[PDB]
């Protein structure tokens, strides 16, 4: 999952 600007 990616909850955030962590990969987006």
């Amino acid at each position: 999952x990616c909850y955030x600007k962590t990969c987006t």
